[PDB]
């Protein structure tokens, strides 16, 4: 079955942040308005037996002192008094400032995403679900002891850690507009978790990594050498060119790695209508949405898959995309046609989809060959280092 993470308190917490507001409510209510919820298995967020057990789970990646600081930041923001100078310095030492500010629910908000993605991994591990969706997760920038890019706790790293510890190999695919640096870093030294981010990169663009570093392309270290893959793309790319750019890479990674699990971050900020206005992807499902192309390809592998959210700052259009991803996942996994009306159905958030109230977003639509050569060589290097068996020419012919 296809699972999806939600719940009443989960929804409230996922809607409690200043940056993402009620986006999660729009997403889930649009899925509900399209009558998809009866087709999906509800996966409840993980809850713990004690504070100690919760800390044990979160500090499988994050440092104790960072988790302590994140909890204190929440406590301080539930009081009226300003922070002391010492507490400002403490928060600064963990980058709990600027684009990762405090707010009254910052710890509960960030922990909720972890609860959802851990429960999603568990539902895959016990084979209750073949795919699980968590549109409240995907916070790929958070580091062991540092908040980054409004990511406070890295739910992805923790879910992947649960999957590998369940030989197990995980393929991580990051479709967000931004480089998946936190996940890449967490598994930099591990050959068992292969990470692949496609993203925009350019001078001064956040977070700065996932591209040439004379410049060299770093790709992992130690026994994780060659295990971190990146495809940086110039601005303006459309559905077809993005699809042709990542399609052969995805198929090649699946053939060589033969993953036990796939984890996909599906940040919606590549949409042409995202306020970043960098890429020109759509949610169209006949030009075919690059997102839907990638998800369909990944699901064709019949590997247990975790699908996560991430960025996406046009909330109605993020809901438009992720509703289409959710329907596609049902169709591909269950073989059951999901007919989705081109008009937004009436529901509590209907007014957010004006003026036209349609499901399609409102949009009128060499370098990559060099990257393909580089990535194919890295994959050969990864397979050689890890003594993996594979037909080099069947993979080469994909490109
Ligand atoms: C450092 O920035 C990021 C780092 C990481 C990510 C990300 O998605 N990671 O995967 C995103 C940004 N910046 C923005 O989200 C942003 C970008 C443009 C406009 C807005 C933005 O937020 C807004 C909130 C309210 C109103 C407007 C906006
Ligand atoms: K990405
Ligand atoms: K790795
Ligand atoms: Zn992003």
């Amino acid at each position: 079955s296809v699972g999806i993470v939600y719940g009443d308190q989960y929804r409230q917490l996922c809607c409690s942040s200043p940056k993402f507001g009620d986006r999660y409510a729009l997403v889930m209510d649009l899925i509900n308005a399209y009558k998809l919820i009866p087709e999906l298995s509800r996966v409840p967020p993980l809850q713990w037996d004690s504070p100690s057990r919760m800390y044990e789970a979160v500090t499988a990646f994050h440092s104790t002192e960072y988790v302590d600081a994140l909890k204190k930041l929440q406590m301080l923001h539930c009081e009226e008094k300003e922070l002391t100078a010492d507490d400002e310095l403490l928060m600064d030492s963990f980058s709990l400032n600027y684009d990762c500010p405090g707010f009254p629910s910052v710890f509960d908000y960030s922990l909720a995403a972890v609860q959802g993605s851990l429960a999603a991994a568990s539902a895959l591990i016990c084979r209750h679900c073949e795919v699980v969706i968590n549109w409240g997760g995907g916070w790929h920038h958070a580091k062991r002891s540092e908040a980054s890019g409004f990511c406070y706790l890295n739910d992805i790293v923790l879910a992947i850690h649960r999957l590998v510890s369940s030989q197990t190999r995980v393929l991580y695919v990051d479709l967000d507009l931004h480089h998946g640096d936190g996940v890449e870093e967490a598994f930099w030294y591990s050959p068992r978790v292969v990470t692949f981010s496609v993203h925009h990169a350019s001078p001064g663009f956040f977070p700065g990594t996932g591209t040439w570093n004379l410049p060299i392309f770093l790709n992992g270290a130690g026994r994780g050498r060659f295990s971190a893959f990146n495809l940086p793309l110039e601005e303006g790319i459309n559905d077809l060119d993005w699809s042709n750019a990542i399609g052969p890479i995805l198929d090649s990674l699946n053939i060589v790695i033969q993953p036990s699990y796939v984890v996909v971050q599906c940040g919606a900020d590549c949409l042409a209508t995202d306020p970043h206005r960098i890429f020109r992807l759509t949610n169209f499902y006949p030009s075919l949405s690059g997102y839907l192309y990638a998800i369909k390809k990944i699901l064709s592998w019949k590997v247990p898959t975790l699908i996560l959210g991430g960025g996406g700052y046009n909330f109605p259009d993020t809901a438009r995309l992720w509703t289409r991803v959710t329907a596609l996942t049902i169709e591909e996994v269950k073989g059951k046609k999901m007919t989705i009306s081109p008009e937004i159905p009436e529901h509590s958030y209907f007014s957010r989809y004006g003026p036209d109230f349609e499901l399609d977003i409102d949009y009128f639509p060499d370098s990559i060959q060099k990257h393909h050569r580089r990535i194919l060589e890295q994959l050969r290097n990864y397979a050689d280092l890890n003594k993996l068996i594979y037909d080099y020419d069947q993979v080469y012919q994909l490109y």
